[PDB]
Formats: C-alpha cells, sequence, structure tokens
C-alpha cells in the first residue's frame, strides 16, 4: 500500500472550488516547517495562509484500495483523517481532490503503482504534471507512450533522437522496431544506424521554470563511456510549450545537439491547464460526456453486505442511489440525489453521492464512484460496479464503462512526416494579417491553411468551411482533409511560394495546389547573416539584430555572457573578436567562448549560429569553446532577447525567440 514508485516524492492535488492546495506524501512526512513533522497529508489555504496538517506519517492504515492517514487532533466523527482510493492505471498518475468535511478528505488516483502485475509497471517514471501560481495544473501523462517512442526532428540523416515523456522507452512485443537495440531503463535513446546509446534517463519530475514552461531533465551520469560525447555527460532537456497564435504546435525539435547535451522544445496543447469541470447532473460539457446510458440494478459485493446502485434515475424510503443491505436484511441508503456531484478532474471521472443515513458513528453516508474507460468493458459496455472499500462510512466503487471513454485530442499539427522526412504548411497560413486570404480560381472561393479566413472579404467567421484535423501524406502529395467537405491537395514545386489553389471539383470539395510549402525539409547554409531556403521560397536576414558596438547582455547566477548576432562583441574585459564572452561576476575573469562570424543555418523553422573561436580548455585535445545560438519563430516576440541554457560548465547554447525567425522575411 505505501507503494514504492510514489515514494520520495511530495504530490499536489487541489481543491478547484474552495481554493485549498494538499501536499501528499506516503511515505515520509511534507517537507513543510508550517504543518509541522510527520504530516502525510499537509492541507493548506490560499484564503489564509494557514497550513493545517490533516495526515500524519505514522498514523498509517489500509483497507481494500484505501490508504488512511489518521491524525490525533479533533473535528467533531471526532478526528480529522485523510483517505487516498487506490485504482490501478496505465502510468504513475496523480492523486486528484475528491471531496471534504471539517473531518475527512478523501483523494482518489489512478497509478501503475497499485497494479498487482508488474507488467505495466515502468523501469522508471516521474511525476509528470506542474501547478502554476494559478494553481491551474499541467499534466504531460497523456504524452506518456506505453510503447514505443517519439522520434525527434533534427536535420541529420544517419542518426535519430527518440524519447519519451518522464519515464524509459519500453522496447518490448516490437522486436522490428529499430528501438530494440535500446537498453533498458533509457528515456532518451540515440540511434546511429546500428547502435543505440542511452543519453537520458528518468530523475526528477516535471518543473515549472518561468510562469508558463515545462522543463524536464534527463542524465545519465552512471555510465561512463564517453565515447563520441568527449569527456560530457550526456543529457536531455525537453522544453514544452503551449500553443498560442504566437507560436503554433509542432513536433519534438532539436534545437541543441552538441557534446550530447540535447535540448528539445515540443509546443503542445497537452502542456496547456487542464480544467476542472463538475455539474449536479449525468452529463459534462473541452469536449463533452453523458453518463445517462449506464440508468439501466446494478449490484456489488461488499463486505458482508450487499450494495444496490441506481445511478442517473430510481428505475421505475426511495430516493437512494445506492443502498446497502447487509447479507440480517436491514437496509440503509448510501446516497441520494439529494446532491449529486459529476466530477471531470484532469482526466478523473468521479460520481459522488452526498446523501445517505447517519451511521452509529456521527458520519453521514456517502458513496464515491470512480469511473474507468473500458470499450470492451462487459454489460455490453455498461459494465458493473465493484466495491472497493469505505472508510468512515463513505462507500468506494469502481466502475469500467465505455460511456467513461470520452479522450479527445486536437493538437492539430500544420504539418506532417514519413520516416524522418517532414512536410510544413506554415508558410501558407495567414493569421489575422494585414495580408489577404488566398483566392482559388462563398462568392469567390476563399482559402486558409490550417487557420480560420480572414475577414478581408468576409466569408463565415465560424459557406461550409470545416477547417479541422491535420495534414498528411497522400499519393506522394500532402493532402489536407477539411471536414464538416473539401479535399486540398499539395504537389510540391521547388522555389513557387506566389502560387494558388485552382478548380478542379464542384457537398465534396476538392482543389489542387503547386507549392514550395508541399516540399521535404532541408538544411540550408548562408552567409553574411542571410539563409536562402531555396526549394522552399525564401531568405531569412537576421543583420538588424547585429549590433555595430556590440553587446546583448544575459545575466546568470555567476557570469554574464555578452554575445552578438554575425558580429564581434565589444565590451570592457572582452577580446574585440569574439561573438559570445564570458565573464565572471565575482572575478571579472573572462572567456571568450567563439569567434564572430555571419554563417545563418537553417532548419525547419529553427536558425543558427557557431562560433568556434574560442579559449582554449586545459587538456591535451586543443579543445576549443564554441557557442550556438539557437533562434526561434515567436511571431509577436519582436525581435527578442537571448537566454542562456543551463547545461555543463563547457557547453554555451543560447535560445533566441524573435520574429525574425518566422515566415515572414525576404
Ligand atoms: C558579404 O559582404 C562583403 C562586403 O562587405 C563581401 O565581400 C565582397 O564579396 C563580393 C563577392 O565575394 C565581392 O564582389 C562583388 O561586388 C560586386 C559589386 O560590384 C557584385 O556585383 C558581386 O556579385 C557577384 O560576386 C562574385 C564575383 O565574381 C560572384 O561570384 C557572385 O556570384 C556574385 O554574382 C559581389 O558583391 C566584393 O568585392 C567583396 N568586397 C570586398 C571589399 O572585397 C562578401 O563576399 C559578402 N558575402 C557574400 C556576397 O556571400
Amino acid at each position: 500500500a505505501p507503494f514504492p514508485e510514489l515514494c520520495s516524492y511530495t504530490w499536489e492535488a487541489v481543491d478547484t472550488k474552495n481554493n485549498v492546495l494538499y501536499k501528499i506524501n506516503i511515505c515520509g512526512s511534507v517537507d513543510i516547517v508550517q504543518c509541522g513533522p510527520s504530516s502525510a497529508v499537509c492541507m493548506h489555504d490560499l484564503k489564509t495562509r494557514t497550513y493545517h496538517s490533516v495526515g500524519d506519517s505514522v498514523l498509517r492504515s489500509a483497507t481494500r484500495s484505501l490508504l488512511e492517514f489518521n491524525t490525533t487532533v479533533s473535528c467533531d466523527n471526532h478526528r480529522v483523517q485523510s483517505s487516498i482510493a487506490f485504482l490501478c492505471g496505465k502510468t504513475l498518475g496523480t492523486p486528484e481532490f475528491v471531496t471534504a468535511t471539517e473531518c475527512v478528505h478523501y483523494f482518489e488516483w489512478r497509478t501503475t503503482a497499485a497494479c498487482k502485475k508488474d507488467i505495466f509497471k515502468a523501469n522508471k517514471e516521474v511525476p509528470c504534471y506542474v501547478f502554476d501560481e494559478e494553481l491551474r495544473k499541467h499534466d504531460l501523462n497523456p504524452l506518456i507512450k506505453l510503447s514505443g517512442a517519439y522520434l525527434v526532428d533534427d536535420s541529420d540523416p544517419d542518426t535519430s533522437l527518440f524519447i519519451n515523456v518522464c519515464r524509459d522507452i519500453d522496447t518490448l512485443r516490437d522486436p522490428g522496431s529499430q528501438l530494440r537495440a535500446c537498453p533498458p531503463g533509457t528515456a532518451a535513446c540515440l540511434v546511429r544506424g546500428h547502435q543505440a546509446f542511452d543519453v537520458g534517463q528518468p530523475r526528477d519530475g516535471l518543473k515549472l521554470v518561468r510562469k508558463d514552461r515545462l522543463v524536464l531533465s534527463y542524465v545519465r551520469e552512471e555510465a561512463g563511456k564517453l565515447d563520441f560525447c568527449d569527456g560530457h555527460s550526456p543529457a536531455v532537456t525537453i522544453t514544452f510549450v503551449c500553443p498560442s497564435e504566437r507560436r503554433e504546435g509542432t513536433i519534438p525539435k532539436l534545437t541543441a545537439k552538441s557534446n550530447c547535451r540535447y535540448e528539445i522544445e515540443w509546443i503542445t496543447e497537452y502542456a496547456c491547464h487542464r480544467d476542472y469541470l463538475e455539474s449536479k447532473t449525468c452529463s459534462l460539457s473541452d469536449v463533452s460526456i453523458d453518463l445517462t446510458p449506464l440508468a439501466q440494478s446494478y449490484i456489488s459485493d461488499g463486505k458482508e453486505y450487499l450494495f444496490y446502485l441506481n445511478v442517473c434515475g430510481e428505475t421505475e424510503k426511495k430516493q437512494a442511489a445506492v443502498c446497502q443491505v447487509k447479507k440480517t436484511s436491514q437496509v440503509k441508503a448510501a446516497g441520494r440525489y439529494h446532491n449529486q456531484t459529476l466530477r471531470y478532474s484532469d482526466g478523473d471521472l468521479t460520481l459522488i453521492y452526498f446523501g445517505g443515513d447517519e451511521c452509529s458513528s456521527g458520519f453521514q453516508r456517502m458513496s464515491v464512484i470512480n469511473f474507468e474507460c473500458n470499450k470492451t468493458a462487459g454489460n455490453d459496455g455498461k459494465g458493473t460496479p465493484v466495491f472497493t472499500g469505505e472508510v468512515d462510512c463513505t462507500y468506494f466503487f469502481t466502475w469500467d464503462t465505455e460511456y467513461a471513454c470520452v479522450k479527445e485530442k486536437e493538437d492539430l499539427l500544420c504539418g506532417a512526416t514519413d520516416g524522418k522526412k517532414r512536410y510544413d504548411l506554415s508558410a501558407l497560413v495567414r493569421h489575422a494579417e494585414p495580408e489577404q486570404n488566398w483566392e482559388a480560381v462563398k462568392k469567390h472561393f476563399f482559402i486558409n491553411i490550417c487557420h480560420r479566413v480572414l475577414q478581408e472579404g468576409k466569408a463565415r467567421g465560424c459557406n461550409l468551411g470545416k477547417f479541422i484535423s491535420s495534414p498528411m501524406k497522400e499519393k506522394g502529395n500532402i493532402q489536407l482533409s477539411y471536414s464538416d467537405k473539401t479535399n486540398i491537395t499539395l504537389v510540391c514545386k521547388p522555389g513557387d511560394l506566389e502560387s494558388a489553389p485552382v478548380l478542379r471539383t464542384s457537398c465534396f470539395y476538392e482543389f489542387e495546389w503547386h507549392t514550395a510549402a508541399a516540399c521535404v525539409l532541408s538544411k540550408t547554409e548562408g552567409e553574411n547573416c542571410t539563409v536562402f531556403d531555396s526549394q522552399a521560397g525564401f531568405s531569412f536576414d537576421l543583420s538588424p539584430l547585429t549590433k555595430k558596438n556590440g553587446a546583448y547582455k544575459v545575466e546568470t547566477k555567476k557570469y554574464d555572457f555578452y554575445i552578438n548576432v554575425c558580429g564581434p562583441v565589444s565590451v570592457s574585459p572582452c577580446q574585440p573578436d569574439s561573438g559570445a564572452c564570458q565573464v565572471a561576476k565575482s572575478d571579472e575573469k573572462t572567456w571568450n567562448l567563439g569567434l564572430s562570424n555571419a554563417k545563418l543555418s537553417y532548419y525547419d523553422g529553427m536558425i543558427q549560429l557557431n562560433y568556434r573561436g574560442g579559449t582554449p580548455y586545459n587538456n591535451e585535445r586543443h579543445t576549443p569553446r564554441a557557442t550556438l545560438i539557437t533562434f526561434l519563430c515567436d511571431r509577436d516576440a519582436g525581435v527578442g532577447f537571448p537566454e542562456y541554457q543551463e547545461e555543463d560548465n563547457s557547453t554555451y547554447n543560447f535560445r533566441w525567440y524573435t520574429s525574425y525567425a518566422c515566415p515572414e522575411e525576404a
């Protein structure tokens, strides 16, 4: 019951309505001063910064699915208590708030840790959620792959980085996969043809670094063999960002990869806040869910009792959704419609019946149903409740049914891949522009790509214009299925972004478009601070960012870095030829992080600068320092500021979000 895979972390659940945050530690105690020592569940209040412990680590007991943390302080009932109802899950999960009184506090937790067979357990998994400062919940548990991995986008054809989110990669029951050669325990697998190396393992949980960005770090450390990483400990730092109209969705992209210190930006909807829904219904609402189909008697074998459940209706003393009968025939109501509560809470469907007859103790009976998704449940889809424990006369049940399976995506990307080949239509996108729409040859056929129509001649602000689903690689081309329908075929025409879609076919519609946007993406280089993508139509030019008497200053804990774009830096201690320079804030000792130059690299929306001159290190290898600046497209960032990436002591990577990297330039 004190499952190991959950110990050594302090978890968090939130009473979204009463404005309360609970900290849970199922093995030790919360590290906090303010709710004393050996508090296993520490309640605290956002109104009234008042931190009251509501479960002690020593006073711990289990009964069936429930783990119980009792206290000695009194409430009256009599003493304050916290329970967690455990269900087997597909990932490590997070405890969710169910309900509380002034005595009891109830949580539920779907986790692999409560599964009895160890096949469902990852070699190593870490918490995969954060709370922001509005207590809104960012949870990446849906991105976690139980089998396989995600290929990270990179320009190099000979090597591929594969990652999983918050756990290692499961290579099993897929022997044909190229991942098979990857050593076990790896969250981040580098393959070079036929070798497979471990460049990162799960360590700590998801962090929130600067109000909005989720950061996860894989490390290796205890391995040794810096084969081709020349002295550096391999590492992977993923940065998860919530899509905008400043920055729309992407696949995971490799923004840096020197010295086996890999950096990954990944813009995906699963990074945005999770909404906590509620109602006094059997229906909720991102997307809908309806539990009225199950009102169809349901019964569950209890301790020495039977439970009778009629959820959502009476099926025809009464007014009692759940009734308890001792197997002797005296009966008690365990919950009624006088307040029933249906919660969808970060993927968890939970139903409480708050009525109930008062028991011999001071408690008024209560019933909690945790619905689980099962398409092939039984009772042709409706399934059947299972009694899973009782505490202070609250009775818990778990209920597989197909009518709990409502798990909708819509992280629609405007690209497509085919092995390592990637395609991206972002150049066609016209977004609330001074630009017009596209017009092929309403009123006139007006088209936009992975975006609503613009009101330039005005069509229909959302005749029928669809505008959902991601594009796919059809018969040698890219197909875009606009669904209510319009099928758009886009054909690679190197160099041409100027031309428009065409006629072809009049409730079905078909357009054909020859565009450089339909060409496979590839890496290009340029000089004089410009880079020309010839298969696409255009060039990027970062020269406006070039300072004349340089210095973009970048302050960290111990260092100030001074860098310029495509020209040298010019401040007090630095050598006048470096494009990047490190000054220690206590000592003013200075390192040269590489000579400036104006050769731009460009691949799939990332522009790169590499300074390579650089003060040597203290070793036989002659190894001079180097600097990487990755420029990333942020439409409304403007010129933007550089940002140092924390790595080891000998890697100098900067990220720079700027409009000048976005597909509006020369
Ligand atoms: C970045 O800018 C610098 C200037 O500060 C530049 O050095 C210059 O390089 C070019 C080409 O290497 C030199 O020659 C030409 O200047 C004339 C102006 O009359 C242009 O017509 C030229 O265009 C052609 O240049 C080459 C000449 O054969 C061709 O190979 C090329 O394909 C073009 O068709 C070019 O601009 C120029 O004289 C120097 N400047 C000095 C002072 O020596 C540097 O080369 C630029 N980087 C580039 C262009 O990639």
